[PDB]
């Protein structure tokens, strides 16, 4: 409200510690109301949070053009998105997830303007019953 952009993950900025943005552009051929679940983790602890994605309403095609900021260790932390199908009376199916580390990445220069760049990620199955298809756009950059 007074906070037009949050940082999530790390509470304080540390030597060992940067701020990634997470651009989670859009689904695309997806498996139907659509949503990203994106959780940050380490290995050795389990979860340290996880931000939830707008809703998008009956598209196999969803543009969220979203952005997330996540306060992170880059070599040890890493980021697992899912994507689910909301259910207004039952569970949210699934619609698949990928899973990516956090170095290296890009470092924003402040002085030009972010041009616009992704990458495709496959969507992955979380089990043998998991049905999914296409995959996630995604643009992770550290801020300077
Ligand atoms: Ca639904
Ligand atoms: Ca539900």
């Amino acid at each position: 409200a007074t906070c037009a952009v949050e940082v999530f993950g790390l509470l304080e900025d540390e030597e060992n510690s940067r701020i990634v943005r997470v651009r989670v552009i859009a689904g695309i051929g997806l498996a139907s109301d659509p949503y990203v679940r994106v959780t940050l983790y380490d290995p050795m602890n389990g979860v340290l949070t996880s931000v939830q994605t707008k809703t998008i309403k009956k598209s196999l095609n969803p543009k969220w053009n979203e952005e997330i900021l996540f306060r992170v260790h880059p070599q040890q932390h890493r980021l697992l998105f899912e994507v689910f199908d909301e259910n207004r009376l039952t569970r949210d199916d699934f619609l698949g997830q990928v899973d990516v580390p956090l170095y290296p990445l890009p470092t924003e220069n402040p002085r030009l303007e972010r041009p616009y760049t992704f990458k495709d990620f496959v969507l992955h199955p979380r089990s043998h019953k998991s049905r999914v298809k296409g995959y996630l756009r995604l643009k992770m950059t550290y801020l300077p």
